[PDB]
């Protein structure tokens, strides 16, 4: 029995939603998910942005094995020959699908697909929106529309509820193929553009507003400006923090964007359900790296804090299976990078190298006593290297020259209870001792004594 392999992707997501104890989200179709499978509360990305993530993801190897850290290289632009996710599955017989964003950059493995459907731009559906565009192009600006949108419109009129209907009609044609499909839901990244009736689930002035407060004695390059929502029409670019309105206007439009691709990931489910195929279809429900809505006062992800790497994932085996877990968590220390060799396994392949490892164990028994730590980077250009590791309790975090390895700052953040942390404990001398065992484990994924990091991001 090797199984089909169904992957929910979804971009800029953290874990906002209703099963993992928000208390704004609605999320009816990813929370039955849980209810039917096994919920991971402290998985981690290996860097939170999205092209290295998801190449990351995508091969089994870390950023800095790759050496890509920023946006502007696609995997296949430096490094052409590490196997892939869809490489190794297509040269193992199963249909490889490729809908919405997958890969950052759409070409890379694109020949690795049996069935592509191309990542799809930004849609602006109001008409004065429309007219701004216009307006810009005669003009001669390449410029963003505004930030969100919440036009009165049917799913299909923006990329997501298209992606759906790919993955729906995509299966019907598959349904007696060996197959793994990758769905990459594009929401919430940024724009904010969902039907109006994701909007009118929620009331603005509902949100609870994050503290504006950057953590104490942090490292200053911490945190970004939050370039990416700057670029957006309306967000002023001149100013550390945004008014309650916006806040509450921007939060808003993530939690509706959230609530659109929770229904099209209902609408992707019944056509498992109904074409018979969930009975040998595990799925996987992921996204590329968590996101700030405000906290820090800060927008948008880029950085190595416990809110931007933390992110969601859910693990449903096919209904066929024996051992199969539903509607338990799992506390267990766990990568993205782990996802590829999980998959190896569950589908009986022989896999590359990997830098992560198999976690069908805890899929199969969520409270197997697991890894202890977690880890990530994230450049600061080309001279500063931050690299990162969680115990699954508190977040050690190194700024280093990228060069000699020397620290240029240093970061404690408690995480017992929360995602945010407004105290750098790094030198305090009541936590010597949690400072002392985090750096041990982040030295040994990132020794001192074995040169530079890799550089291999390209213009
Ligand atoms: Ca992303």
């Amino acid at each position: 029995s090797q199984p089909n392999v169904l992957v929910f992707y979804v971009d800029d997501l953290r874990a906002e939603l209703g099963c993992y104890g928000s208390k704004t989200a609605i999320t009816p179709n990813i929370d039955k998910l849980a209810t039917e499978g096994v919920q991971f509360n402290k998985a981690y990305v290996q860097q939170a942005i999205c092209a290295p993530s998801r190449m990351s993801t995508l091969t089994g190897l870390r950023p800095e094995t790759l050496g890509i850290y920023s946006i502007f290289t696609p995997l296949r632009s430096v490094h052409k020959d590490v196997v892939s996710v869809p490489q190794l599955f297509k040269e193992n017989g199963y249909k490889t699908v490729s809908i919405g964003k997958v890969y950052h950059h759409g070409t890379d493995d694109k020949n690795q697909w049996t069935n592509y459907f191309t990542k799809e731009p930004n849609t602006y559906n109001k008409p004065e929106n429309i007219a701004l565009l216009e307006q810009f192009k005669k003009e001669g600006k390449k410029a963003n529309g505004p930030a969100f949108e919440n036009a009165d419109v049917a799913d299909e009129a923006y990329k997501d509820g298209r992606a759906a209907k790919y993955a729906v009609e995509t299966l019907k044609k598959l349904k007696n193929d060996k197959f793994i499909m990758f769905v990459g839901f594009s929401k919430p990244h940024l724009p904010f553009n969902a039907p109006k009736k994701y909007w009118d689930l929620y009331d603005k002035n509902n949100f609870e507003i994050p503290e504006r407060k950057k953590p104490e004695n942090m490292y200053r390059l911490a945190l970004t400006n939050w370039g990416e929502l700057k670029g957006y029409h309306g967000i002023p670019n001149d100013v550390e923090y945004l008014d309650d309105n916006l806040t509450r206007d921007l939060i808003h439009g993530y939690h509706a964007s959230i609530s659109y691709v929770d229904a099209q990931v209902g609408k992707v489910m019944e056509a498992l359900e109904a074409l018979g195929l969930r009975k040998n279809t595990t799925v996987i429900f992921m996204s590329d790296h968590g996101y700030k809505i405000g906290e820090y006062g800060a927008w948008c992800k880029h950085s190595n804090e416990e809110i931007d790497v933390r992110v969601p994932l859910i693990v449903s085996r096919e209904t066929s299976y024996k051992g199969r877990v539903a509607g338990k968590t799992s506390d267990a220390l766990v990568e993205n990078v782990d996802i590829f060799p999980t998959l190896v396994e569950l589908c009986g392949l022989e896999g590359p190298k990997t830098d992560g490892k198999s976690i069908l164990q805890v899929i199969d028994r969520p409270n197997t006593p697991w890894d202890q730590v977690a880890t990530a980077v994230y450049a600061r250009g080309k001279n500063i290297m931050g690299c990162t590791a969680t115990d699954g309790e508190w977040r050690y975090t190194e700024w280093r020259d990228a060069k000699t390895q020397d620290i240029l700052g240093a970061e404690l953040y408690e995480h017992k209870n929360s995602l945010l942390s407004f105290k750098n404990l790094s030198g305090n001398t009541k936590y010597k001792k949690e400072e002392a065992r985090m750096k041990g484990l982040l030295e040994t994924q990132f020794p001192r004594n074995q040169g530079p990091f890799l550089q291999h991001d390209t213009p």
